[PDB]
């Protein structure tokens, strides 16, 4: 492995080191916007493979591809909806993916094998200068072992992948925190199928109103059109008990259960902005904003130390919000205690 720091700034010839790799048909590891992702050369059945390989990842669960001009985005789809041009036209480079129909040119090892792409144009100097140098399109999921918590750092990245992987672009920490909005533009009305970086009253302003698909709370999937809906995911290897309600009635319950869990001899953190005593406190933040940029630093944070348990504090589902409820459900596999 080779890790490239460019933290400070950007220098061509570090990044034109890893657009070789990607060349190369090897995995290169860059920072976004969201989350760091694990990318292939898109167009190169191998290269890819490679990736769900690294990750222990079922070849059912499709990529997005990265691109960094919208004139690759022609092609790799095809029909494009008009939707499509609208919502690229105004949030890329940006967090959020369209799911369209596959051009050809696009392996299904890819897509997991479906007529749909998933797309996006990151917003990241480095993501982008990585792209345009390379000549390719990138294939780049979360930069995490398939069912762990998101990197959103390159020590993250590393703590995963170090040897097994050939690059690790340092970009230092994500802006963002989560994942990209991924909206389903292969259907009318158009579905979102993961919440992100990109909140939904964003996209609901500009193109029409759009559903949600049940993957979103918790319904398992057969079949998946996109990343983070099926199999498990953000899952540390603790036990995560997410609390939702109003602000006191949550805290008193979270108390209860530090107290009951260390009566069972379990040693318990929480993860929220409350204050308790326990063997771990990870205080998320004031804004939903700075939540969304820390949950993933906490949830391995958490795993690193070795608490059994981990208790979360909700949040309001409006903005990124929706993203971080998202998240802590599907770590915790529907452990919600609901407090009324
Ligand atoms: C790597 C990063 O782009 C991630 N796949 C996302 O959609 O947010």
């Amino acid at each position: 492995t080779i890790i490239i720091n460019v933290r400070e700034r950007i220098e061509e010839w570090k990044i034109r080191i890893a657009a070789g790799f990607i060349r190369e048909g090897k995995l290169v590891a860059f920072p976004t916007e969201t989350v760091y992702g694990l990318g292939a050369n898109a167009l190169d059945e191998n290269a890819v493979k490679r990736i769900f390989e690294a990750k222990g990842r079922p070849a059912d669960n499709p990529l997005i591809i990265h691109i960094a001009s919208f004139e690759q985005l022609e092609v790799l789809a095809k029909e494009i909806p008009e939707e499509a041009e609208m919502l690229a036209k105004r949030f890329w480079p940006g967090p959020l993916t369209l799911v369209l129909p596959k051009s050809e040119v696009v392996p299904r090892v890819i897509t997991g094998g479906l007529d749909t792409v998933a797309v996006r144009m990151p917003a990241h100097e480095i993501a982008l200068k990585l792209i345009e140098l390379s000549e390719r399109p990138i294939a780049a999921p979360s930069a995490n072992i398939s069912g762990k918590p998101s990197p959103t750092s390159a020590h993250h990245v590393a703590e995963d992948f170090y040897g097994k992987i050939e690059c690790i672009i340092d970009g230092g920490e994500t802006r963002i925190g989560v994942e990209s909005t991924v909206i389903d533009l292969t259907e009318w009305p158009p579905v979102l199928l993961r919440p992100g970086g990109l909140p939904l009253e964003e996209i609901e302003k500009v193109i029409g109103e759009i559903r949600i698909h049940p993957a979103v709370y918790g319904k398992s999937v057969d079949t998946a059109k996109a990343p983070g809906m099926k199999y498990r995911h953000y899952a540390p290897s603790a036990e995560v008990i997410v609390v939702e309600g109003p602000r006191d009635k949550v805290r008193r319950k979270i108390e209860e259960l530090i107290a009951k869990f260390k009566e069972e001899g379990k040693k318990v953190g929480v993860i929220g902005s409350g204050s308790y005593d326990a063997d771990e406190v990870f205080y998320l933040g004031d804004t939903v904003e700075e939540i969304a940029r820390n949950l993933f630093k906490a949830l391995r944070h958490m795993d690193r130390t070795g608490v059994d348990v981990i208790l979360a504090e909700g949040v309001e589902e409006k903005g990124l919000g929706l993203a971080v409820m998202n998240r802590l459900r599907k770590a915790s596999g529907y452990r919600i205690i609901k407090v009324h």
